[PDB]
């Protein structure tokens, strides 16, 4: 054994490093029990530095795998906190969104408070209001359809007077 | 297989299981998500079974038998090819031959 | 010669500690061919344990990088499976959604 109480044993080619200082265990225990090879880094900080720039673009520290870039073909995640996310094909079982900008929304059911086009609005109260040429306006709700002209004068009322 | 490859500043992974990820920029080809909380989104195509929204700013809207144009024409289709065409000037009812049967508003 | 392991040839410095037990190539092969250095862990389990609690909050097991926490500035992903996802800005080319709750929904 020209290594430190670790060398390489037959059953477990234990390249341990096992730095025990002040009861902090650090190591790199490449165990291989020949069923599960375990490369256990034991460190407060595991780093992959790039061999070129001394950047540390993988840093596992304090339980957290920090990464400058990553290319993950498949990722289960229990909790994400993403500042920016481009996505080509999402499948979202539930979402809350504060602002959306959707070029082609399809939806089987749309529960909606208020709705607002460039020349129409459906209020939370159920007033559907379409604007018309010259500033005319059809205002309708479950009591009446009102047509206002470009001066705001009621021209036609149909429903509750 | 090299199912972790940190190469050229990039942690390539074939699979991962992350209990708690912070991300600054994601570029996700496919993303199944059980519970999202999105402060801002742009989307090119959505397909939402149950949308709920406090405010909807809509350009055009289209159902199987109706449309609300960007111009504010609410057009609903009817039995036999009839059509209500409505905007802030008038309601027009067309029949299944395309003939105007009722106009209410600006003539 | 190096029993517990190594190899500096003029063209490749192989720091290859190749723990080959039962034909599981465990290793860590730090190659350096002076153009590319590769630190190939070969392991069923690349663990980063914290040197403090013995928690294993990185565990690369069975082709899967398990992470208790991570902080990724720029992730490309081919397939996410996210139980909970807070997102400050998103750009989604296509989405299917079963339930949405959208405070301000602009759509063309």
């Amino acid at each position: 054994s020209l290594s430190q109480y670790m060398k390489l044993s037959e059953y477990e080619a234990t390249w341990g490093v096992n730095s025990t200082v002040n009861g902090r265990y650090a190591g790199v225990k490449l165990t291989n029990n020949g069923t599960n090879s375990q490369f256990q880094v034991t460190a407060n900080k595991f780093i992959v530095g790039d061999g070129s720039s001394g950047n540390t673009p993988f840093v596992f520290e304090g339980g957290r795998a920090r990464m400058e870039f990553a290319d993950i073909k498949n990722v289960n995640i229990t909790t994400a906190q993403i500042a920016n996310a481009r996505i080509q094909w999402a499948q979202i079982d539930n979402v809350s969104i504060s602002n959306a900008q959707i070029q082609n929304l399809s939806a089987d059911k749309i529960t909606a408070g208020s709705m607002w086009g460039s020349n129409w609005r459906l209020t939370v109260g159920g007033d559907f209001v379409m604007g018309g040429t010259g500033g005319a306006q059809l205002w309708m709700n479950g009591n009446r359809i009102d047509f206002y002209d470009g001066s705001g004068a009621l021209r036609i009322r149909i429903g509750s007077w």
